[PDB]
């Protein structure tokens, strides 16, 4: 029985827009911050890359379900690319060939039995509304609010499955570095912040639309993605626990304390711990941005459930490191990872499977149990359709949170491995794989091939359980 899936788990894979789409600037698709930073800083990405065709699913979006019809995906879990539908960014101009292409991507999977599930941002922001700023200017979440509504209003009918932002703790880091992800402003511990203020904001302005104007029609559920990783204590000291809830705090909390609990706002420690450091160096003000009562009352229980993207771990000991200022150095906690663990192709990856335990327990407890969804869940290598270190982390992750589901009482509802397909990597260009299909990104008709994983993974979902050859 810890073995296997209860009936209505919901299995599947993801992907996202700027990693597989292609056609860039194809009928009349809007630039975003990836294709400025892919086209005016080459020198950010490995070899160069850009993702102006990445898989070409613009085009050959027929082939990636029929793939995902191959592997038995009960869910497909995609991301709208916010400039294709509104290629200025505000809601004046709504592009019909974008609407055309994602109704006939949902069209396709419903036909094949395939359940659809959106995500409405991840990461490529409309360089038209960079030029605002982008995320640490507040406007952007009426801005934000208007383009869920032209989502909602076209895709609603059909799509029950919503993310409103995947990841923001990563995304506000784009604010955070001259040289690193879109759009690559370095206003450490100041502009990242403020992004996400405003995407707080934003994904509670629309989770109240669609309570508004369209889940009596559409029944359907809205939840966000947030990725965390495990930080387990370098030693067993009270002080070095104290830096792992640190962690938890300054890198879940920082978006789950205001929405998924009942008290709302940010985390106080996050809240004590900016404060006492702005002071210290001469600000008049802290640099973290603060909620009013009503924005706090606003924000809280804008939630259906809790998307988690969860990869690896780390080691967390009591102290202060980082620059200032920056959201590292405010967090108190100095994190490492042990050599022991089994390493991948991304230096920040390695393989730590008791983590995912370990943190679906810490959100039971945290935030009341809430109904989550594993909305990302992966491993790179370097190449290779035997991939032996792929099925292995895969099997481990999801012996570990059938685990949590079946031992710990954690309410787990459903798991899309990441990724469908080899992408383009943000920063790392196409030297990481992290797909269960190979893609050969040197041949025009980029071909998707089934890896050892992807054969595993149609097992696991044809059967619901692990199989035995992968069991202690
Ligand atoms: O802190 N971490 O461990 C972490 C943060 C952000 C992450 O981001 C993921 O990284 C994947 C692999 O490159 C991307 O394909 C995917 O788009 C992205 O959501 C993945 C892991």
């Amino acid at each position: 029985t810890v073995y296997t899936f209860p009936d209505e788990f919901k299995l599947g894979a993801a992907t996202a827009s700027y990693q597989i789409e292609g056609a860039w600037d194809e009928n009349g698709k809007g630039p975003n911050i990836w294709d400025t930073l892919t086209h005016e800083h080459p020198d950010y990405v490995v070899d160069g890359a850009t993702g102006d065709i990445a898989d070409d699913s613009y085009h050959l979006y027929k082939e990636d379900v029929k793939i995902l019809k191959e592997l038995g995906a009960q869910v497909y879990r995609f991301s709208i690319s916010w400039a294709r539908v509104l290629p200025e960014g505000h809601d004046n101009i709504v592009n019909q060939d974008g609407i055309d292409y994602y109704n006939n991507l949902i069209n396709e999977l419903l036909a094949n039995g395939i359940e659809p599930m959106v995500t409405m941002y991840h990461w490529d922001l409309p360089q038209a509304l960079q030029d605002l700023g982008g995320w640490p200017n507040l406007v952007l979440a009426k801005y934000s609010e208007n383009y869920a509504r032209v989502l909602f209003k076209n895709f609603g009918d059909r799509v029950k499955l919503w993310l409103t932002f995947n990841d923001p703790l990563t995304f506000m880091d784009g604010y955070a570095s001259e040289i690193g992800m879109a759009p690559s402003i370095n206003t450490p511990g100041i502009g990242d912040y403020l992004a996400a203020h405003t995407v707080i904001h934003a994904h509670a302005r629309i989770y109240h639309l669609y309570d508004q104007e369209f889940r009596a029609e559409q029944g359907g559920k809205v939840g966000i993605s947030l990725n965390i990783n495990w930080c387990e204590p370098a030693t067993n000291s009270a002080e070095d626990r104290a830096s792992c809830e640190n962690y938890q705090q300054f890198n879940l909390g920082l978006y789950a304390h205001p929405i998924f609990t009942e008290e709302g706002d940010y985390p106080a420690v996050l809240k004590d711990r900016v404060s006492r450091n702005s002071a210290d160096e001469g600000y008049t003000d802290s640099r973290l941005p603060q909620f009013t009562a009503e924005e706090v009352e606003y924000i809280r229980g804008t939630h259906d459930f809790l998307g988690i993207n969860f990869y690896t771990a780390l080691l967390g000991k009591s102290g202060v490191e980082g620059y200032e200022p920056s959201r590292y150095r405010d967090s108190g906690v100095i994190l490492t990872q042990d050599a022991a663990w089994p390493i991948s192709a991304s230096s920040w990856l390695k393989v730590v499977p008791w983590g995912f335990r370990k943190e679906l327990n810490w959100i039971k407890n945290e935030y009341n149990n809430p109904p989550v969804f594993i909305t990302e869940n992966g491993f790179s290598d370097y190449g290779g359709l035997n991939d032996t270190g792929r099925v292995h982390y895969y099997t481990e992750h999801l012996k570990e949170m059938l685990k949590a589901i079946h031992e710990d009482g954690v309410n787990v509802i459903g798991y899309t491995a990441w990724s469908l397909m080899d992408n383009f990597e943000w920063l790392r260009g196409y030297s990481e794989k992290f797909g269960i299909y190979a893609v050969d990104f040197e041949d025009p008709a980029r071909p998707r091939i089934p890896k050892e994983s992807a054969k595993v993974l149609a097992e696991i979902m044809n059967t619901r359980k692990i199989p035995e050859r992968f069991r202690d």
